């Protein structure tokens, strides 16, 4: 097969919007292999903790809902590390939304 990298495979647009957002330039990768998408998560999740009074937003292009499932526990993750293990994450297929949850408990 012709190995190439052309921006039309599985290119995984991951964009990240803070509230509370400070100095933040874009937050915007798009990896087409996921070892790469681990830095991502790397140095995305230390800035979150700054920008980001109790949450931030996440939406990842997944080409399959199989792969949202696998971003969602990568983002759900990355939150979790951050403060509460439970993280608001909902499905569509074509993307991945996944914000943190707001201090609710009683």
């Amino acid at each position: 097969m012709h190995h190439h990298h052309h921006h039309r495979s599985g290119d995984i647009q991951v964009q990240n919007n803070n509230t509370c957002n400070g100095k933040t330039f874009d937050y915007t990768y798009t990896v087409t292999t996921e070892s790469e998408l681990q830095k991502v998560l790397n140095e995305l999740k230390d800035y979150i903790k700054k920008q980001g009074c109790k949450r931030s937003r996440t939406s990842i292009t997944a080409r399959t809902k199989k792969e949202a499932e696998k971003f969602a526990a990568i983002l759900i993750k990355v939150y979790a590390e951050l403060g509460y293990n439970d993280i608001n994450v909902t499905w569509d297929g074509d993307t991945v939304t996944v914000e943190g949850q707001l201090e609710g408990v009683d």
